[PDB]
């Protein structure tokens, strides 16, 4: 824990140190979570916040994926009897017709509960009736006989979504897969009542169309952080700010800190410093509604606000929500505190159907463009190329620190926050909000 660059912050983990020596070890912020304590000083006051650190692919492998599993009856989409991997029981909104049906498909009384077994047995009757129904269609079985296994394998999976008659409806999208037009099918396949009411899946089963491949069904629940790295985010996120003189998050470095308290030796993690009088700004922001804010404040809080926005951007915080930003009111008369930043510094930016927005981006404040004082205060670092592979360099010693790192990945992270510095760089010079700010579409820096 050696911080000459730093030693204010050197003397405040000595202090740490003294305070577990005496027995005042870091207590737990929530009795739950066993990753997030209270650091106090030997007079027990709280100074900081510490945070300690083959697959088959097929129609089967496919559907599970689309279809999930479970045991016991549910509704579907449009709230139809359901088992099993997507076994439809009946469109009766009778639950007792329902466990009728499936107990003759099981062969016992079940009321409504199958085996994992059980529930793979109807899985490959289903498979092999979806098969049946398209070898047995005169618009199907010859589409099906000109594909390769992989796009067959989406053929039988709108089948077994849909039914026979539904995909049989196809025509045109049909004739283009014989064809092989992929990109024609794929598109034509889009425009359908089918996309609309399942999107994500049906984008999935195109894609497995368009490129015949399982590129769709792969990567599915990696998500877009690098595991285990939260406690170089926090870190990270503080590096970022003092680059930019934000002077919103509070200081934040990668110690190594011993304590019984922990669960179980040095432990590293990330070391925030505790601010004392704030409040989560969703709270300040329900008392600004009676009480709004004198024009000379709220032209304060609002530069206060750029430079969230400023931070939660460059660094693409997927983890923001109005909660765990704090304000501070009563130099500055209204301070900001931007803590928890353990969820940032993505390697990808997010799918779209898991978008991780920034929950201040709802705000009405948000739609207040950027004013000149932080435009022309952020502008010179950002657009300065020399700056940015400077901050970029710092990040790489910082991140490098663990064991898991890989320099493709960190170079993932670095394009997209270089994307996001850009569409900042952009929007600043734009004279944009922070609410336009955030509809750009998202760009990466090769
Ligand atoms: N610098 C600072 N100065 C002053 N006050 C600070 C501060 N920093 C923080 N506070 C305060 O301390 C609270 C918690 O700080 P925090 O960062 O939110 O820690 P936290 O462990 O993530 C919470 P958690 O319930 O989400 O824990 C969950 C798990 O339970 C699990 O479910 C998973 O989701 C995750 O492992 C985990 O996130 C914040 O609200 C603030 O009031």
């Amino acid at each position: 824990n050696a911080f000459l660059d730093d030693p204010e912050f050197a003397d405040i983990m000595l202090r740490a140190e003294q305070a577990i020596e005496v027995g005042i070890f870091p207590e737990r912020i929530s009795q739950g979570s066993s990753g997030s304590y209270f650091v106090k000083d030997p007079k027990r006051k709280i100074i900081g916040v510490f945070k300690p650190k083959w697959t088959k692919y097929n129609i089967f492998e496919m559907l599970r994926i689309d279809e999930g599993l479970r045991l016991k009856i549910y509704k579907d989409t449009e709230g139809y009897y359901t088992i099993g991997i997507g076994h439809l029981l009946t469109k009766s909104p009778s639950l007792n017709a329902a466990k009728s049906e499936l107990d003759k498909a099981i062969g016992r009384n079940t009321n409504g509960v199958i085996t994992k077994d059980e529930a793979e047995k109807l899985f490959n009757q289903d498979v092999d009736a979806a098969v049946r129904g398209i070898l047995r269609n005169a618009k199907l079985k010859p589409v099906y006989d000109s594909l390769d296994a992989v796009r067959r394998a989406a053929l039988i999976n709108m089948v077994f979504q849909m039914g026979e008659t539904g995909v049989a409806g196809f025509t045109n999208s049909l004739r283009m897969l014989q064809q092989k037009r992929w990109d024609e099918a794929a598109v034509n396949l889009a425009k359908s009542r089918w996309y609309n009411q399942t999107p994500n899946r049906a984008k999935r089963v195109i894609t497995t169309f368009r490129t015949g491949t399982w590129d769709a069904y792969k990567n599915l629940g990696r998500g877009c952080l690098i595991p285990n790295q939260g406690y170089l985010s926090e870190a990270g996120a503080y590096l970022v700010d003092n680059k930019l003189h934000l002077s919103i998050v509070p200081k934040t470095k990668v110690v190594w800190l011993v304590s019984e308290t922990f669960n179980y030796p040095p432990k590293i993690g990330s070391f925030q410093l505790f601010v004392e009088g704030y409040k989560e700004a969703e709270y300040w922001l329900r008392k600004f509604e009676a009480d709004p804010l004198p024009e000379n404040i709220r032209k304060q809080f609002q530069s206060q606000f750029e430079r969230l926005v400023i931070l939660d951007y460059i660094i693409r915080n997927t983890d923001r929500g109005n909660d765990n930003w704090l304000v501070r009111y009563e130099e500055f008369l209204i301070k900001i505190a931007a803590i928890d930043n353990g969820l940032a510094f993505p390697f990808k930016h997010p799918d779209e159907w898991r978008a991780y927005p920034f929950h201040w981006a709802w705000l009405p404040q948000a739609k207040v463009p950027f004013s000149e004082e932080i435009r022309n205060l952020i502008l010179p670092y950002i657009s300065d190329m020399n700056f940015v592979q400077d901050l970029c360099e710092d990040l790489y010693e910082l991140f490098k620190t663990d064991k898991g790192f890989d320099k493709a990945t960190f170079e993932s992270q670095m394009s997209v926050m270089r994307g996001q510095i850009l569409n900042l760089t952009q929007a600043l010079r734009d004279g944009k909000s922070p609410f336009q700010l955030v509809q750009i579409p998202c760009v990466i820096v090769e």
